[PDB]
């Protein structure tokens, strides 16, 4: 079977023993002491800067209002992500609807590009539920066979205008097929030259590295440079809930906060390693984790190599420190929602959650009884 | 029983077929109609005039003493130790023990008031069994009924109200089958303290009112019931969809609970005898349709409103009091850590956020006053 080793990989480590899969994190995530030193300094830095100086989380009601609202911060050297809000389609109505507000807000984002190209200029992010009906619950082989000349024919508008065009990660149990799909892109012909192709992995997912490794592998196989966006992930709490009602003995996610922080620096490490076929796209509002990778990084950068995201709302107090010669001088792309009330609720219920939490480090900069030494403590020490 | 079969058969009963008998019973006397709409008016013209926000402390001694300046107002309180769901026994046994020193707290600086005049408890029956969504019934009730029982005579010694908050639709049942349990124990007689949540966005709301108000007529306890819409909306929604299910426990549109909420008011209303209705909301013109439907005469103990801890103030303040509408208040009132106020948290998002609440409305330019005072009987 094509890539057996590495697809048997992926299946093996879905639900694999929560210690059986960190010692191998453990020690890609640990870096030198120097390194560890300097990434400290970094931390206290940002984090003494910020403790210092709905609606909030969308950029805009329509693509042209966002792309407006956007000037702004892009002049200062953030870029861009339009999301057009709107998932888990109910009915095959509701799936063209939202096919078609990708669609035109990928003819908008195009021009406003103005030929800026995948890195300096804006790009998109899309959903797979929202563009097939009942996604979560079709076999695999019916949402293939519909799903496929959707997304194709997305990313050749993106194309057409050389945009980005990420594939947002959803619940575990749909990765499969999102793995699936995107290897199926990756070597189609008619998107060869672009190299505008985006995909999520979620760290706090057993499956991360092995799914890093096969993504890899298929960038050099295809040919093209996939844009890879490391994140956490979003759906903690509904993850845990749907795994004790299906009756697991082990979760597909980590259950520990800080498993997750290792497994996001563990994976930024492979990330790192293979910037010829991939553009790692570092997502985190979390300052000592952004330390650690800047510095994991090295001293040798240019625009196109690597970047870092954050939510609009949420991370642009942080990155005013990071863009621009004067900070660390590395840029960032803004994840920037647009719609309205009638298609904010799932996106906003994941956002309360991740601030409420108290393990966010959102949370945690806000709370006196957390000291700085707490925040900017590596995760990876304390395992 | 028959009464229990009434709610047993309206658990998925066609939405089109629950509203007629809602209807006719939440229809009001144009006198009443023209009062209620004067009052409602009058409210939210006051109204256009105005997580941390939603704890009253961390601990039961914090929020104790933070409640002498609004109960001089003419509120009263129900405190709600954070906690749901649990999850390991170890959960379970902590948010017992912390419901157990809360009840003793809240018994000592009652200091003999009553459950009226005196403050309360609220409890989640999630909290105090780590399985309560995903064990039988008959088992779940058999772990957690002397757990409750137990909480209930220590609120029983120290005359103190003790309230069963409301969950998913698929826990009324096991909870009913509790709250007759405890009302036909004779260790509990005499005291008029225990109390129990109806949701008005359930199809069986009017039907499991009869039940309850039928109950406390045979058993002598004169049941707290506290009337609400409903706090997981939401959440039996997508639950419904994914159950496959043509016809949800709760209702779709939001007038129709709007509805159901008066008339299952109004048959609270005429059961004061026997029941003590706890009217909460924080929907002026809800508040005001009440306030004309319960009549000109009132005494403390009759009935009350209710309010959470960080939304209902604004709207109160316009009813407690004797330069006001000189009706009580009870302010549902959070204790505990950032940790447990997580998903109590988010349902205060998805109700505060929501384009279809009233308390998002109030403040929307594009909703008018003539729209915020209208009947849902005539709009539906
Ligand atoms: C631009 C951008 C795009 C994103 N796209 C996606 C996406 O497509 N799909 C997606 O799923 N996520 C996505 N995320 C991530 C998600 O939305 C959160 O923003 C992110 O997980 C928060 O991580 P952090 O490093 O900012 O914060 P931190 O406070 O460091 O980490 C918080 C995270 O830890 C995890 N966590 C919390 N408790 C536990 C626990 N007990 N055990 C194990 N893990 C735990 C969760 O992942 C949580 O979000 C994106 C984030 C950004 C910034
Ligand atoms: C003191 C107090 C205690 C409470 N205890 C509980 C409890 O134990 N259990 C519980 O479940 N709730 C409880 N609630 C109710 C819940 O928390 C909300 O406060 C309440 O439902 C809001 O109703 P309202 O009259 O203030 O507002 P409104 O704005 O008039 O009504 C909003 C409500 O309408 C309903 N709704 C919204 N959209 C739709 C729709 N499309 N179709 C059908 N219905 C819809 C929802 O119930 C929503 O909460 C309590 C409320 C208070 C004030």
């Amino acid at each position: 079977r094509p890539q057996s080793t590495l697809r048997r990989a992926i299946t093996a480590a879905y639900r694999r023993p929560e210690t059986e899969c960190l010692p191998p994190l453990v020690e890609a995530a640990t870096q030198s002491k120097e390194i560890r030193d300097a990434a400290a300094s970094t931390a206290r830095k940002l984090i003494e800067a910020l403790r210092g100086k709905g609606e909030q989380f969308v950029t805009g009601e329509t693509i042209r209002e966002a792309l407006k609202r956007s000037k702004e911060l892009e002049e200062k050297g953030f870029s861009y992500s339009y999301d057009m809000l709107g998932e888990a389609a109910t009915t095959a109505a509701d799936a063209e609807r939202y096919y078609r507000d990708y669609e035109s807000a990928i003819h908008a984002i195009g021009k406003a590009s103005a030929g800026r190209g995948i890195y300096e200029g804006p790009g998109i992010s899309i959903k797979l539920s929202a563009l097939h009906p009942r996604y979560s619950r079709a076999q695999a082989a019916r949402v293939m066979g519909e799903l496929l000349p959707r997304v194709k024919a997305l990313a050749l508008l993106a194309k057409n205008y050389d945009i980005g065009l990420n594939i947002d990660a959803e619940e575990a149990d749909r990765l499969e097929l999102s793995l699936d799909l995107l290897e199926v892109l990756c070597l189609d012909g008619d998107l060869s030259g672009w190299n505008g192709m985006g995909f999520v992995v979620q760290a706090y997912g057993k499956r991360c590295p092995f799914v890093l490794d096969f993504i890899i592998d298929l960038a050099r196989r295809s040919g093209r440079r996939i844009m890879v966006r490391l994140v956490k992930g979003a759906y903690w709490d509904a993850e845990i809930k749907r795994a004790q009602l299906d009756g697991l003995a082990d979760f597909p996610v980590f259950t520990r906060k800080i498993h997750t922080d290792v497994s996001y620096i563990a994976c930024a490490a492979k990330l790192l390693a293979a910037t010829d076929v991939v553009f790692p796209q570092f997502a985190t509002h979390n300052a000592q984790t952004l330390a650690a990778i800047y510095h994991m990084a090295g001293k040798d950068f240019h625009v196109g190599k690597y970047e870092f995201q954050c939510l609009h709302g949420m991370g642009e107090p942080l990155y005013e420190e990071v863009v621009g010669r004067g900070k660390l001088d590395r840029p960032c792309r803004i994840y920037a929602p647009v719609g309205t009330h009638e298609t904010l609720l799932a996106y906003l219920v994941r956002r309360l959650l991740e601030n409420g939490a108290n393990s966010s480090f959102v949370h945690r900069i806000n709370d006196p009884k957390v000291s700085i030494d707490e925040l900017i403590a590596d995760p990876v020490e304390v395992v």
